[PDB]
């Protein structure tokens, strides 16, 4: 009658063996700080959910990044804070230094460790083949850690990867979309950016898991190695599935729909058509060849799969020979 259920292949039950307070974020009490510890120095950007500022901690002149939240429901803020606290200190995770509240306007504001420069405008531009491997391996460290801590990031894309190319350091940021994985739980599919949503989000399969972040990572890698950003350039959510299908083929699409007994929105019944699975060589040209290799295409093929169950996990991804040179170098 309904969709066939699903469980993560790894880290399935790590949140069950935790004390309830670790993932029951609705019950978390926020420990506020004094916002008068801090002065804003200048603005750095503004995303969909917050404005971002360079700022200074006046007691100990420490330099800091301040994210002033546009108003969201109290429970999503408790979620983000709890996740950031759980992950603090893990590899390549942004560190949450404080959390403050404007006395007048009552707006919450997270305070983070300084890092500078973003993946955009330096992504498909200045990085060598070895850079891409190195930085991808650093992202995998973050994803494997957070998954092993029971947490889905759900918004992996270049805008949320802060790289500081001088010091070869990387932080995975904006955890406001992240969730705890619980076996059997049905999640909201209206997450992540259009170009990075996995097939499970596009077909509205709610019992997804960590492997969602591995579809996004595969999207990021495809755009970097082919120098085509975004790789899947959908007009909207329904067309986004069409763009994937024109690359991955429809056969595996309808195979995935049947294995999980997914009801396909009748909207799709006309735009998907029939498409062969294309070979990756179709995307290689003179301008991107120096970043493409058999290793990279093989690795990519194993991230971009319809069946979320069959994607490389993060730990498996780090064992792929695309990263042999990186691993030996540390
Ligand atoms: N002393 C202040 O209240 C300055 C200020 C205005 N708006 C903010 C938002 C966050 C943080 Cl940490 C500081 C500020
Ligand atoms: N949220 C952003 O993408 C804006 C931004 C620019 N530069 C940063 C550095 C650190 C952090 Cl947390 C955020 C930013």
């Amino acid at each position: 009658s309904g969709p066939v259920p699903s469980r993560a292949r790894v880290y399935t039950d790590v949140n069950t063996h935790r004390p309830r307070e670790y993932w029951d974020y609705e019950s978390h009490v926020v420990e506020w700080g004094n916002q008068d510890d801090y002065q804003l120095v200048r603005k750095l950007g503004r995303g969909k959910y917050s404005e971002v500022f360079e700022a200074i901690n006046i007691t100990n002149n420490e330099k800091v990044v301040v994210k002033i939240l546009k108003p969201v429901k109290k429970k999503k803020i408790k979620r983000e804070i709890k996740i950031l606290e759980n992950l603090r200190g893990g590899p390549n995770i942004i560190t949450l230094a404080d959390i403050v509240k404007d006395p007048v306007s009552r707006t919450p504001a997270l305070v983070f460790e300084h890092v500078n420069n973003t993946d955009f405008k330096q992504l498909y531009q200045t990085l060598t083949d070895y850079d891409i491997r190195f930085y991808m391996y650093e992202i995998l460290k973050a994803l494997d850690y957070c998954h092993s801590m029971g947490i889905m990031h759900r918004d992996v894309k270049p805008h949320n990867v802060m790289i500081d190319h001088e010091h070869r350091k990387l932080r995975l940021i904006d955890w406001g979309l992240a969730e705890f994985y619980h076996p059997g739980q049905e999640y909201n599919v209206r997450v992540a950016s259009r170009y990075f949503k996995g097939p499970e989000l596009l077909v509205d399969y709610q019992m997804y898991d960590y492997s969602l972040d591995m579809w996004s990572l595969g999207c990021m890698l495809a755009s970097m190695i082919f120098r085509k950003e975004p790789f899947f350039h959908g007009h909207d959510n329904y067309d986004q599935l069409v763009r994937i299908a024109k690359v991955l083929g429809t056969e595996d699409l309808y195979d995935y729909i049947d294995k999980y007994n997914i009801e396909l929105d009748p909207r799709f019944n006309d735009i998907l058509g029939r498409h062969s699975r294309k070979r990756w060589e179709r995307f290689v040209h003179s301008e991107n060849q120096h970043l493409v290799s058999p290793e990279a295409l093989d690795f990519l093929d194993k991230l971009l799969r319809y069946d979320h169950q069959s994607r490389l996990t993060a730990r498996e991804a780090m064992e792929h020979p695309y990263f042999y040179t990186v691993v030996k170098d540390q």
